[PDB]
């Protein structure tokens, strides 16, 4: 996956909380949200860079997904289980993906309706850490099929059931073929963040744009300024998921397409570069833990060094206490790529 | 243009209200309503064929402009078209690249050159005998993040804007989304519904098909399978900004139209387009004007035998009014029994 560069650090971070014996920090939880059809669900899953969420043309995403990324420790490599189903472990992605639409079928019917009841999946890996990812039924305006007179407050009230929670990083995505001052993601974010301290916005489908326009002023933040960052991706077409184009592909010709249009901007822009961009926000979180982390080891330290004159138990945790405080200095000192 | 077909009979009509002394039937105000940058002044002008909308990319429309199409007589004819707009007094404007650089010049004058919009209106009218009496009102998009000069509460300025144009029951509602976006997120048919909730005066138009993902479609939305709309659901395709910007012709945009309908849409391509948008519009148009034939032969009739009496049951002008009044009534009648073709 692009997101595999926290791993070491939530390895020595685990380290320090087992010592302590505090229970580990959460991470914030990556949050999609935006219009339907933004393209959603294709952002959220580019950061696992496994598919398993379903995309599609129309409304696709129609109960929210909590999907919990576990590292799994030395104790197939990756599997999956939902909480609905108890105990089956899927190995196989794709049947991950038809389970997901099976259960949004069960609960939320087969004509269009959308249900806030959430999809409970783990996904279990080595090359993932422990982070919880959030894809969410996209914004709408007339109701279709089965859906109520209020649909569109349903669905606005769900989005924000997600989004005031203050540990939550907002990924505010909007299509690129649309103007950005239209950006609901970008509206409704604003509402909870006002200063942009825990939003970033992903610019989606670069390659639809009407001929002789482009994204340049948007991504250069001279429409919305985005205090966090404007990241323009590429992910598949209808076309291209319809001929099952691979995840290595698809990454490829984003960055063909980079480098063709966007030749300026390419190194700040694309899918790895928004995995990066979310990784340093991430480390950002995780540096303001370790205050917390270290008042908590001074305390331990001098209450086992207060026990002298049994004595090895005592003397080598208080020998596990200080690599824990060298641990804390070295996570605030690593750099992240 | 697209839109000649009704010029005989509001010929007619105007025989009619030059003998009673009043412009009895008005047409509906046609009005587009959409998303900042749905395509809406790209169709409102498509419905003139005259170039004489500022159209681009980002906010562009920034003040309503009230168009009012004027038609002229023979007798005041004369290379046949003018412009005159009420803030430029009697300027007569023969050039519609001029005509256009004026909206965008009374735009900045009012709404400033940093994105900045204002609620009150351009006036044009433009003369011609090619064009019926016929207002269009082209009108700001819908927006979400304040930008610019725009104050926090710029969506609901806009908003509210919209409203109070589409609310007037004479008005026909262009609700236009682009082909690009789901047509559930479609502005242009939540706000229509909410002045129109019986559908009976709104036509939902679906611009950009060309610009549509590889793989997709807008089968279903044309065919009513997405969102029923009554009075129809008509696709088209403008201009792109590239086309725009090489001065593409509207004779060139119409053929693409028409062969891009025809390889994309084939069996739906006859119900589709600029030209069946026009034509939709005058049946519309046509249907109003039946609905007010009976107060106009009863307006007649008011003065018929009103100048009868004066004819003791000013002698000549009497005699003179009431068989005008006769041809006048005759007319409703032909009017009346007229079928588009
Ligand atoms: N051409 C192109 N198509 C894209 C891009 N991203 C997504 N799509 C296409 O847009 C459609 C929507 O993708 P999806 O990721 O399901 O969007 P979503 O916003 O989750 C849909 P919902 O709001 O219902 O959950 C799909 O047909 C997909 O192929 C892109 O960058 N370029
Ligand atoms: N490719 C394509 N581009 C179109 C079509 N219709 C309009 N456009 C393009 O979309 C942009 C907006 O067109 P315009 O007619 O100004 O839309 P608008 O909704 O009036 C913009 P505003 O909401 O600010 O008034 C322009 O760049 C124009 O070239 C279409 O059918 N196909
Ligand atoms: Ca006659
Ligand atoms: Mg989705
Ligand atoms: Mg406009």
């Amino acid at each position: 996956g692009p997101m595999e560069a926290l791993i070491p650090v939530i390895n020595k971070l685990q380290d320090v909380f087992n010592t302590v014996g505090a229970d580990i920090i959460q991470l914030p939880q990556i949050v999609v949200v935006g219009t339907q059809s933004s393209g959603k669900s294709s952002v959220l899953e580019s950061l696992v860079g496994r598919d398993l969420l379903p995309r599609g043309t129309g409304i696709v995403t129609r109960r929210p997904l909590i999907l919990q990324l576990v590292h799994v420790s030395q104790e197939a490599e990756e599997w999956g289980k939902f909480l609905h189903t108890k105990n089956k472990l899927y190995t196989d992605f794709d049947e991950i993906r038809q389970e997901i639409e099976n259960e949004t079928e069960r609960i939320s019917g087969n004509n269009k309706g959308v249900s806030p009841e959430p999809i409970h999946l783990k996904i279990f890996s080595p090359n993932v850490v422990n982070l919880t990812l959030v894809d969410l039924p996209g914004m709408t305006k007339v109701p279709v099929g089965d859906q109520p007179k209020d649909i569109e407050l349903q669905i606005r009230e769900l989005i924000l059931r997600f989004i005031s929670n203050p540990n939550s990083i907002i990924l505010a995505v909007t299509a690129a073929n649309t103007d950005m001052a239209t950006s609901e993601a970008l509206k409704i974010s604003r509402e909870v963040d006002p200063d942009g301290r825990r939003t970033l916005a992903v610019i989606t489908k670069l390659d639809l744009m009407d001929a002789g326009t482009d994204a340049m002023d948007v991504l250069m933040g001279r429409v919305i300024p985005v205090k966090l960052g404007i990241i323009g991706v590429v992910n598949r077409s209808q076309l291209d998921i319809n001929n099952k184009k691979s995840v290595t592909d698809s990454i490829r010709d984003e960055y063909a397409f980079l480098q063709k249009k966007y030749p300026s901007l390419a190194n700040r822009n694309g899918t790895k570069y928004l995995a990066r961009t979310l990784n340093r926000l991430l480390m950002h979180h995780i540096r303001d833990c370790l205050p917390e982390l270290k008042t908590r080891i001074n305390v331990l330290a001098a209450q086992y060094q207060s026990l002298l004159n049994r004595r090895k138990e005592a003397a080598d945790m208080l020998k596990a206490l200080q690599g824990a405080s060298q641990i804390i200095a070295e996570i605030r000192e690593t750099h992240l790529w």
